[PDB]
């Protein structure tokens, strides 16, 4: 590779992983549109398996990013709009509160207040209408965000219904199929298994539990190498063949509503090129990222801006992701580690190295 791509990798990873004990890492930098890999320590300590381009780590909240993505997909194919209230999608949906509650506000965790997470006991179907009926918003719809793995789950199921296809097998066939990200799965198949990282908390092995809606909030497992591609993908969508994706793409990084200088797209967040990195550092951090905030409506939301940082954290108990790209640049970097390390020391040393070859 470039000396000074190892270079400024090598001298900000190897300390992130001293110092945060991360047991096992692959990290990918995108220059020019080319990739280059790098790994460090062990996929599973007991059984002293390295980190390769071919292990698969939890992604955790990246997967809202192929959610985003998936659902612009859908606007694309003229299956749902936006602006459809959520009550179009579920006519069992009938408590009174979901009138004005768009498809657009459970994208963006805008409906009102929708919790970060489902409860561990909504289990069945019934159990989720339930929730969802009986959930009573803080807010009227469209003024205040509030990050929630329920909001944005709710948005993907619903974003596939007509189609008729399962999210699962939405999600192959339109995003990962013709992507040809052929290591990347909502559910890992036996044949990867021996891939598969361990996740590390508190020195304990760990993989990402079942629960209602994951595969849609926080269920995606990958490569250092698909992602990547999918990095490389977001980048520049104008080289992807199929429309609807294509399109999709677009839409997920639109401007929908501001808070502080982030924009929140589909999945993705964005704030303009060149940032500040202490906003995008300090604003990282769950303190910030997890706080109720009042939202600025974009209206019309702006079409994707090339000058952006956009960007995605994401973790699960044994976890820790990081991605993010500057489409005006051809520049993006994916982090990928078996331990969930603090979102701060993820965006410093994404920044840090992004910067040095910007
Ligand atoms: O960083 C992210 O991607 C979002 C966070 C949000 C979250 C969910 C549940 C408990 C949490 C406790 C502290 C901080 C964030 C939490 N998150 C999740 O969204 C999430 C989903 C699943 C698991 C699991 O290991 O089963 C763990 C997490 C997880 O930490």
């Amino acid at each position: 590779a470039p000396q000074q791509i190892n270079d400024i990798v090598h001298r900000t990873i190897t300390p992130l992983i001293e110092q945060q004990k991360i047991p096992g890492m692959a990290v990918a930098v995108i220059y020019q549109g080319k990739p280059y890999y790098f790994t460090w320590g062990y996929a599973d300590i007991a059984k002293k398996q390295p980190v390769t381009q071919q292990t698969l780590f939890e992604l955790g909240s990246v997967s809202k990013t192929f959610t985003g993505v998936l659902g612009g997909d859908a606007i694309a194919r003229g299956e749902i709009k936006l602006s459809d209230p959520t009550t179009k999608y579920w006519p069992e949906l009938t408590a009174k509160q979901w009138n004005g509650i768009t498809l657009l506000h459970l994208a963006t965790y805008t409906a009102g207040g929708l919790p970060l997470q489902v409860p561990d006991e909504v289990k069945s179907s019934s159990d989720l209408l339930r929730f969802y009926q009986n959930w009573q918003p803080a807010w009227a719809p469209g003024t205040q965000r509030l990050y929630a793995n329920s909001s944005i789950g709710l948005f993907g199921a619903l974003a596939v219904k007509p189609s008729g296809l399962s999210f699962e097998q939405a999600m192959q066939t339109r995003v990962f199929q013709p992507l040809k990200l052929n290591h990347t799965w909502i559910n890992v198949p036996p044949a990867e298994e021996k891939n598969y990282a361990w996740g590390y908390r508190e020195g304990k092995a760990v993989h990402v539990s079942p629960g209602a809606l994951d595969a849609e909030a926080y269920g995606v497992k990958s490569t250092i190498e698909d992602m990547a591609r999918w990095v490389q993908s977001n980048l520049k969508p104008l080289d992807i063949n199929e429309k609807t994706l294509q399109q999709g793409i677009q839409l997920a990084q639109s401007r929908y509503w501001q808070t502080g200088d982030m924009y929140q797209g589909l999945g993705w967040e964005m704030l303009d090129w060149p940032v500040n990195p202490d906003s995008i550092i300090n604003g990282s951090d769950n303190k910030i990222a997890l706080a109720a905030r009042p939202v600025k409506a974009i209206t019309p939301p702006t079409p994707a801006v090339r000058a952006s940082w956009v960007h995605k954290t994401g973790a699960t108990g044994g976890f820790g992701s990081y991605v993010a790209f500057i489409p005006e640049k051809e520049l993006g970097i994916v982090m990928l580690a078996n331990k969930n390390y603090p979102n701060p020391a993820r965006v410093d040393a994404a920044w840090q190295i992004l910067n040095a070859l910007q």
